[PDB]
């Protein structure tokens, strides 16, 4: 490293003092050119990703401890560190990985750390012989989500009938919670599916298996 | 070291899934290899297509490769148990077949 230090004052000395000494402006030209060239292509990565950590100094999406995400690459986890060159994220695996800043520069970045709501969506799949009912079964899952003080009533909140699937009648669910931790969610979407469970037994229709129809020789 | 899986119960067990979730996270908090500062979920959380899903998330103290190997093997005998015990079983893929 102290050798290369050596060489490259040698070279940036010889450049800027070449006239005392020096000769041929349009040779000296040239030369420069050409190393200033060379240098500039290819150091333009380690440049960006430096750029990059001075406007994410000063216009930052996130903050430390939030967890982010990306539909282009995979970045997911929570934030640690936000560094001059790398940011440093903690996976949900508790693994460091150190993410390039560039990369901020052109991908989209998701804050789930920022969310509101968490969503509940689901598809129950009723039996194709099943289709006399599934008109009222849907006016009591609805009812039955309307009444659940789990639910966040103020959001999108639909159940319909709208898929003719291979083997069976696809019925959409889908609903928001008040609360955004991770534990009481899964617990209010275990109780919706348990409920949702017992209001298709109680109607006299099931759940559909894959189906086939089979013709024997 | 994260354990994770999946445990697909039949559909005809939908009665059993509650005591069957308590159960195995009681487990997951009593045993001596699980680190119980870090994340512990045990949730029913899927229709599957043939079984009804219970995701298991849990983290060990260890990070020896061997030792978590032992620990997960270890906790998943524990959970063919406690299934078993219960009167529920793991599930195949399924089909409904309707013949001429
Ligand atoms: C036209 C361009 C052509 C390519 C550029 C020159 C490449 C050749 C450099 C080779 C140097 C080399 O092998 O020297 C050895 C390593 O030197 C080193 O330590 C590496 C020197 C690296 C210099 C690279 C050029 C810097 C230019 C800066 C301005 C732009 C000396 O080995 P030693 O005596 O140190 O070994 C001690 C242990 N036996
Ligand atoms: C765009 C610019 C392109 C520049 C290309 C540079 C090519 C460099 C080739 C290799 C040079 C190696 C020099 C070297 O090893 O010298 C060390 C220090 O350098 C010195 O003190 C002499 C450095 C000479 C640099 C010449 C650059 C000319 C540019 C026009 C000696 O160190 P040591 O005591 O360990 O050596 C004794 C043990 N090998
Ligand atoms: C060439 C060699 C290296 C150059 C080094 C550059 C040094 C810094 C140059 C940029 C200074 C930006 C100062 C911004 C001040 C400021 O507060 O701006 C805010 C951020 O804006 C922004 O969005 C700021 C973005 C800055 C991006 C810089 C990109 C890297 C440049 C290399 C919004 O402004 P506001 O009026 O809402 O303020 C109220 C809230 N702070
Ligand atoms: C001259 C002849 C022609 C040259 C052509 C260009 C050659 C390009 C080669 C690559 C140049 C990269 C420069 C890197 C800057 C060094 C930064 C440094 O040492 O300090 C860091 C702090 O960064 C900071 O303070 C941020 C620095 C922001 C970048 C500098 C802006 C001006 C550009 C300088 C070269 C322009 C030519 C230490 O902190 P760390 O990064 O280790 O800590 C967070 C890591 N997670």
């Amino acid at each position: 490293m102290s050798r290369i230090i050596k060489i490259t004052i040698i070279v940036v000395l010889v450049l800027l003092y070449g006239e005392h000494f020096g000769m041929s402006l349009s040779g000296l030209l040239t030369f420069g050119g050409i190393g200033g060239l060379a240098v500039g292509m290819a150091g333009k990565d380690i440049l960006s990703n430096f750029f990059s950590g001075i406007m994410l100094y000063f216009d930052r999406p996130f903050s430390i401890g939030d967890w982010i995400r990306s539909p282009d690459r995979n970045i997911e986890g929570t934030v640690a560190e936000i560094g001059w060159r790398i940011t440093k994220i903690t996976t949900f695996d508790n693994r460091p990985l150190y993410v390039p800043n560039s990369l901020f520069s052109s991908i989209s970045v998701e804050n789930p750390g920022r969310m509101t709501n968490r969503r509940i969506t689901t598809t129950i799949g009723l039996r194709y012989e099943d289709a006399a009912k599934v008109g009222v079964i849907v006016e009591a899952v609805r009812e039955m989500l309307k009444n659940h003080p789990a639910i966040d009533q103020r959001q999108t909140l639909l159940v319909y009938f709208n898929q003719f699937a291979d083997s069976s009648l696809n019925i959409m669910v889908y609903c928001f919670t008040k609360t955004t931790v991770w534990a009481e969610w899964l617990a209010a979407q275990q109780d919706v599916y348990l409920k949702i469970i017992d209001i298709v037994q109680s109607h006299g229709a099931d759940f559909a298996f894959p189906s086939q129809t089979l013709y024997m020789d």
